[PDB]
């Protein structure tokens, strides 16, 4: 048993809910929250702008130190940093950004990072301002992630479409 409430079960291991991932993280304080990161960990907008704002910019301060030491992530890659006031840990995962010309095949590599963690609160990778088809992102998630993933979908209209079209 875990602390996640109100999710629809899609598969053995994948759950979904219409929720603000910021508000969900603040309520649950999961072990791992996933950020929709870019390779520079520049948390300007979307989930990383919203997650970073909720940390009062402490996520960005930590991230800048990480990049100064290690250099940029790979598209498809990840790093584990603090979860600040939102979670124990934040898994910063870089899905391909379609609006920058990145290979959508890298979305499966991105979701493979989730398998290193037994339970996660996550957004749909490469959705929203990263420009991918969210229906596709949910299919890749279901067919790639084997650990227990709790997906927060901000947009109620998209949530209903994801559920109603799910095979
Ligand atoms: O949550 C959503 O409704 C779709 C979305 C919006 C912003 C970033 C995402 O990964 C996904």
């Amino acid at each position: 048993v875990n602390s996640f409430s109100g999710y629809l079960k899609l598969t053995d291991n994948v759950y979904i809910k219409n929720a603000d991932i910021v508000e969900e993280a603040k309520k649950v304080k999961p072990t791992v929250v996933v950020n929709a990161a870019n390779v520079y960990l520049k948390h300007g907008g979307g989930v990383a702008g919203a997650l970073n704002k909720a940390t009062n910019n402490a996520m960005q301060v930590e991230s800048d130190d990480y990049i100064a030491t290690n250099g940029p992530l790979k598209v498809g890659g990840s790093c584990v940093l603090s979860g600040h006031n939102l979670a124990k840990h934040c898994l910063h995962v870089v899905g391909p950004n379609v609006n920058k010309g990145e290979d959508i095949q890298l979305l499966k590599s991105a979701y493979e990072n989730f398998n290193q963690h037994e339970v996660l609160l996550a957004p749909l990778l490469s959705a929203g301002i990263f420009g991918a088809d969210p229906i596709h992102s949910l299919r890749v998630c279901v067919d790639t992630v084997r650990t227990n993933v709790y997906l927060a979908v901000f947009d109620k209209n998209l949530y209903d479409k994801l559920v109603s079209s799910f095979l």
